[PDB]
């Protein structure tokens, strides 16, 4: 019932950093309006995930992507990015850099990003960047980027008071953005370590809206996002680290 076609076609071949991982069709980000010149340009290794607030779990940029990944940002009207690894892990490239130097200002095909400032804060790097469309001019918005950089080399976080701390400053931050379009989140694959932050936080906004004794059913919210984009979530520790968040989220409520 979940195809995963347009990631198969040979033109699109190049556009997934895991030949393997590939979004489903009907939850692909489909990319409007990009060069005419290329036989395919619709495409990005990207699904939109919904549990009014969603999500748009992608792969990290490759070298030929980085291009799409901006048309997608400003197609979606994402003005938040969650950048959940390093650029490069254990000596393998998750991310190729897909954002200016601080105070500097990069053309990427028809996007304009400006890095207006670069924050440092416990566990991320918060980077302010100015996003517009270079052929147009009102279109300019702020993109704010939370690079999570503390996550293990190996694992998972033994504690996961960072990430919810994380969390939920990206929590304040779009809820600070009138009508900000979907989160974006990635990672390496965009399975992964993606499919854990947006399993916690949409399990955390449940707990929120119905407080510390609602019903928390973690295996189902797991298959819920899984029906969206295959692999959510792919180790035990994973798992398990999802388990602790929330606990330890509604243990933090309970004062
Ligand atoms: C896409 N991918 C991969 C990955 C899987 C297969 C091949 C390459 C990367 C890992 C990930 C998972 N393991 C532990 C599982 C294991 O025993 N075999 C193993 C696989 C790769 C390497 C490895 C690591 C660095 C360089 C070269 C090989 C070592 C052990 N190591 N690396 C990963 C982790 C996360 C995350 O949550 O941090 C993620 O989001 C995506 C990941």
């Amino acid at each position: 019932l979940y195809s995963r076609k347009e990631g198969q076609r040979q033109e699109n071949k190049n556009k997934n950093r895991y030949k393997n991982i590939l979004p489903f069709d009907h939850t692909r980000v489909v990319l409007h309006d990009g060069d005419p010149n290329e036989p395919v340009s619709d495409y990005i290794n990207a699904n939109i995930i919904m549990p009014k607030k969603s999500y748009i779990a992608t792969q990290g940029c490759l070298q030929n992507t980085v291009n799409d990944f901006w048309r997608m940002v400003f197609q979606e009207n994402s003005r938040v990015i969650v950048m959940t690894t390093k650029e490069v892990e254990r000596g393998k490239s998750k991310c190729v850099k897909y954002w200016p130097d601080e105070y500097a200002l990069k053309e990427y095909g028809v996007m304009r990003v400006r890095n207006v400032k670069e924050s440092a804060a416990h566990d991320y790097t918060l980077r302010e960047l100015k996003l517009s469309k270079v052929g147009q001019g009102n279109t300019e918005r702020t993109v704010w980027q939370y690079h999570f950089r503390t996550w293990p080399d190996h694992g998972v976080p033994s504690d996961p008071g960072g990430v919810l701390d994380f969390l939920e400053e990206v929590h304040h931050k779009q809820e600070s953005i009138m009508d900000a379009g979907p989160v974006v989140v990635h990672c390496s694959a965009g399975i992964g370590r993606t499919g854990t932050f947006i399993v916690i936080d949409i399990l955390i906004d449940i707990i929120r809206e119905k407080g510390v004794d609602c019903d928390i059913d973690v295996p189902k919210t797991i298959q819920m996002v899984r029906s969206q984009r295959s692999g959510m979530v792919q180790t035990e520790a994973q798992y398990r680290f999802i388990y602790m968040a929330v606990q330890h989220y509604i243990e933090t409520l309970q004062r």
